[PDB]
């Protein structure tokens, strides 16, 4: 089964290619995961120059296949399950009293390595709101991400919230809505509802002089009852 090729450290390639309010611009990432710890580590780097939207808001778009999903609950795992043949995942990012992205991208292993390719559509942003006018700390934050199963499509759904730090204080809070369905005909897992905890620390290479982001994050499923406390 797909859950198989996630025993070890897999590498990693990310390609985007985005249109925000007509800036188009490009992202190549490379790194590893290693789903036994829930662990990424990634560099991206924006190859057409200056990224023109904050790298923290592209976080969400830039493989969930690298969750750490405990033992008792691997039969609700649909990402690793859709493998190799891999999955599309679609998403409407709402940035509240701002603009939204809509994404669309595949996951699947090409030969050995886990590809993320996707396309980035940004429409209605302000000229000067904290997304184009870059007002968002370099940070992120941790939260859930609640999974659903979508029968018809034999795939699932998720609707969270990322909480943008700006750096006044406040917040520019931006809503997920997500869709992911198998691109292949096998069987996947349709998991009961749970969650993903996430952690993700942004940071920079010193030597770097290219527009970049150097990503660490760890997820780990969650929400799904367990009577093991018997046992102890
Ligand atoms: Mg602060």
């Amino acid at each position: 089964k797909g859950e198989e090729l996630f025993t070890g450290v897999v590498p990693i390639l990310v390609e985007l290619d985005g249109d925000v309010n007509g800036h188009k611009f490009s992202v190549s990432g490379e790194g590893e995961g290693d789903a036994t710890y829930g662990k990424l580590t990634l560099k991206f780097i924006c190859t057409t120059g200056k990224l023109p939207v904050p790298w923290p808001t592209l976080v969400t778009t830039l493989v969930q296949c690298f969750s750490r999903y405990p033992d008792h609950m691997k039969q609700h795992d649909f990402f690793k399950s859709a493998m190799p043949e891999g999955y599309v995942q679609e998403r409407t990012i709402s940035f509240k009293d701002d603009g939204n992205y809509k994404t669309r991208a595949e996951v699947k292993f090409e030969g050995d390595t886990l590809v993320n390719r996707i396309e980035l559509k940004g429409i209605d942003f302000k000229e000067d709101g904290n997304i184009l006018g870059h007002k968002l700390e370099y940070n992120y934050n941790s939260g859930n991400v609640y999974i659903t199963a979508d029968k018809q499509k034999n795939g699932i759904k998720a609707n969270f919230k990322i909480r943008h730090n700006i750096e006044d204080g406040s917040v520019q809070l931006a809503d997920h809505y997500q869709q992911n369905t198998p691109i292949g005909d096998g069987p996947v897992l349709l998991p009961d509802n749970h969650y993903l905890s996430t952690q993700s620390a942004l940071s920079k290479d010193p030597n770097e002089k290219r527009d970049h982001m150097v990503l660490l994050e760890f997820v780990t499923a969650a929400g799904i009852t367990h009577g093991m406390d018997e046992l102890y």
